[PDB]
């Protein structure tokens, strides 16, 4: 199974799935390498090739520092790479139905890892499945993160910032260019990612170089208006310089980077972690900034005066985004016990979360959240809401409430169920990040979850596929909850989950009060 691409052909491998077939396309280059000279700077056009690209195998991912807090565990080492890490690791992956569609919807996935993180091959973004049962072709690309695709020097193309953001365009061009090609229709491409993946989906609303690259937009637990996802010039220059001194490299700053350059990518790795004086779980020490490239001005300004593609929006978030941060700095709490807290521990959690917060911005949060509706679990629930509200429901809300103040449909949903393989304790609930296996399918398969879990699965897979194909993520046939657009006065919103789906209105309203009205002031 050969497909001739714009730079050359590519041969790809067959895939059994569900007494079906689906044929997949794994590392297919998009880019010249990122290498030497090139370390830092936007992504080049590939070269033309001769002779047959094998796609059978998962490429490099790129250089990033690992989670290593806890050895042995598949809650954490189900997010790290599984595949050898390199800077040359600019590849896409391909998953068409077969037989080969004539004119197939496109759904690009867009990883998350707080920008620092993550890669395509990670084993919940397969999308063999979707193109299996949907009969749509799945593309998923490797994007530069940490230093190597953040670094910012604002106006200087050695180390302009955004990268990464601009090799996940190049990958969305390649698309449009490409996909005709295996039978998909170039016309009808939705993006979708998770976490710093739908921050990254939201911020191609906002550059105009994305506008055509695709139709509709998926974000899942993300959007640029979270307090994590927007690095500041001000920050990024004293981050640029920090790791200049702890690599000796302190200089012109066009010498920083060629200094930089000749550093090994371990070095550069290594010190990312230092570059921030006092940081939180949450980690994003390089991301992205307004570079007067790809983003042109501050997003909350370009959100705010509806500058913008204008499209349908699928927007939502888990029932417990904060839990899965408090095992990697709060005290007192451990995955291996009920972790209950103090009120001291909560207020020395705060600490953690909000380094750089007044001592009344942070009093102003425990009074926010600590009037007790005792319970010996009330500080422990609360440091997870306080850190899911502030970084993921909120801004996410925030973001669709303003986005669809412009005049598209949006459709916000509220994801509540714990996966019964959750390998992570009880107490942290329906965590960040695992809806993504039941976007992806996984639990269609029986090899594996329980039976409610598959026709949940099955259901959302539905509803993304049919927003991706027809901008409405309804499920016309077994007589279920339609979903309601999502509008700044009512504010509905759907749950997902085995039980009974609700329509509710008004998520997080006294909560986000606070985080989208009061907070942004102290
Ligand atoms: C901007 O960076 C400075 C410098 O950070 C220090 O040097 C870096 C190379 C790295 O090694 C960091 O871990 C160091 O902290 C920050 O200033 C530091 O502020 C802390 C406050 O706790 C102080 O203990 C350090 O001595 C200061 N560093 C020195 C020696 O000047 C500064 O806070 C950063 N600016 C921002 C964004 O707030
Ligand atoms: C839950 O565990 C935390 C973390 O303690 C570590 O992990 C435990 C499972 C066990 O292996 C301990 O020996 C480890 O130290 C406990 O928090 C610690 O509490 C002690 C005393 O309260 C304190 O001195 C430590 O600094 C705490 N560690 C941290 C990182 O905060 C916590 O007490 C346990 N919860 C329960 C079951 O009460
Ligand atoms: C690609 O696969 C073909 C046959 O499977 C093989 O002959 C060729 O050497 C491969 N190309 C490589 C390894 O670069
Ligand atoms: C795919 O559909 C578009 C409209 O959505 C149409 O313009 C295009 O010609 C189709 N591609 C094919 C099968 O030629
Ligand atoms: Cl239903």
């Amino acid at each position: 199974i050969i497909i001739a691409t714009k730079n050359g052909k590519v041969r790809g491998m067959q895939l059994t799935v569900f007494g079906g077939t689906v044929t997949a396309f794994l590392g297919i280059p998009y880019a010249q390498p990122p290498l030497g000279r090139l370390r830092f700077k936007k992504p080049q056009s590939l070269t033309k090739w001769s002779d047959i690209w094998n796609a059978t195998k998962y490429a490099n991912s790129c250089c990033q520092n690992i989670d290593q807090s806890f050895p042995g565990f598949h809650g954490s080492e189900m997010w790290n790479p599984n595949t050898d890490l390199s800077e040359d690791c600019l590849y896409l992956n391909v998953w068409i139905p077969a037989p080969k569609p004539k004119n197939a919807t496109v759904l690009i996935w867009i990883y998350g890892g707080g920008f620092q993180t993550g890669t395509s091959s990670l084993h919940v973004y397969d999308g063999k499945f979707l193109a299996r049962v949907e009969r749509v072709i799945v593309v998923s690309m490797n994007y530069r993160v940490g230093a190597l695709g953040f670094l910012a020097l604002p106006g200087n193309p050695e180390a302009p910032g955004n990268m990464g953001l601009f090799d996940q365009q190049l990958a969305l061009q390649w698309v449009q260019k490409n996909i005709a090609a295996f039978g998909g229709n170039p016309k009808s491409v939705t993006l979708f990612g998770e976490s710093a993946g739908a921050a990254s989906v939201s911020l191609h609303l906002l550059s105009p170089g994305s506008h055509s690259l695709f139709t509709r937009a998926i974000l899942q637990s993300g959007s640029f208006n979270a307090p994590w996802a927007v690095t500041s010039l001000y920050e990024a220059r004293n981050r640029t310089l920090n790791l200049a001194k702890l690599t000796g490299c302190s200089r012109n700053e066009t010498e920083i980077i060629k200094c930089l350059r000749n550093k090994d990518p371990q070095e550069i790795l290594l010190n990312e972690a230092f570059v921030v004086p006092y940081g939180t779980p949450l980690s994003v020490n390089f991301g992205p900034t307004v570079d007067g490239d790809f983003l042109t001005d501050m997003p909350d300004i370009l959100l705010e005066l509806g500058q913008f593609k204008k499209t349908q929006i699928l927007v939502g978030v888990n029932k417990d985004e904060g839990t899965a941060f408090l095992v990697y700095g709060a005290p007192g709490f451990s995955k291996d016990n009920n972790s209950i807290i103090t009120r001291k521990e909560f207020q020395e959690g705060l600490k953690i979360f909000f380094p750089g917060v007044s001592e009344f911005g942070k009093e102003s949060i425990l009074f926010h959240y600590t009037d007790w509706v005792q319970r010996p679990e009330n500080y422990r629930e609360a440091l997870g809401d306080v850190v899911g509200d502030y970084n993921f429901i909120c801004p996410a809300l925030e973001f669709t409430k303003k986005f669809s103040e412009w005049g598209n449909n949006a459709f916000f949903y509220y994801f509540e169920h714990r996966s019964s393989k959750l390998p992570w304790p009880e107490w942290m609930g329906v965590m960040h990040g695992y809806e993504i296996e039941f976007v992806f399918g996984l639990p269609l398969e029986r090899r594996d979850y329980t039976k409610a879990e598959e026709i949940l699965s099955r259901s959302i897979v539905k509803r993304w596929a049919n927003f991706a194909k027809y901008g409405n993520p309804q499920e016309t046939q077994n007589q279920s909850t339609s979903w309601p657009v999502f509008k700044s006065t009512e504010q509905k919103y759907l749950t997902l989950n085995t039980e009974s789906t609700r329509i509710m209105t008004k998520l997080r309203a006294q909560q986000c009060r606070f985080w989208t009205s009061f907070f942004p002031k102290v």
